């Protein structure tokens, strides 16, 4: 379709914020993981992180399997 | 903890930022149905979603997974 093209630039600067952002946010989920993981104790704030994935879920129900993966993202390198 | 209370404000920051990107990408994407809709043909263009998904995956697997979600907020309420 000629009257795309301009949506799909869109998308794809779009595309290119939500990937810097969310390697960023792995970045800083990862150090909070080496603060958490060099004090002993839990690996997780349950209870933040539930609270982020209701957040999340203002998107819908594939809102909080977003959060969910970006959980995932939080893990170190393995 | 107290010296992870700055990097949960950035994570909360980051958040903003992703929900406002993503709601906004879906808006995008439901245009693009939309209009491929309207024209009758293919609801998607398979090579660019292939694509999309292959620059997701720079992040890892989880990269993947992320792109398959975005492609499913892009589909009309149901």
């Amino acid at each position: 379709l000629p009257e795309i093209v301009t949506l799909r630039e869109e998308i794809d600067r779009l595309d290119a914020e939500i990937l810097a952002l969310v390697k960023r946010r792995a970045e800083v989920s990862q150090a909070i993981g080496k603060a958490r993981m060099a004090s002993g104790g839990p690996r997780l704030d349950h209870s933040r992180e539930m609270k982020i994935i209701e957040r999340y879920s203002e998107l819908g129900p594939v809102g909080k399997d977003l959060a969910i993966l970006l959980l995932r993202l939080g893990r170190g390198p393995d």
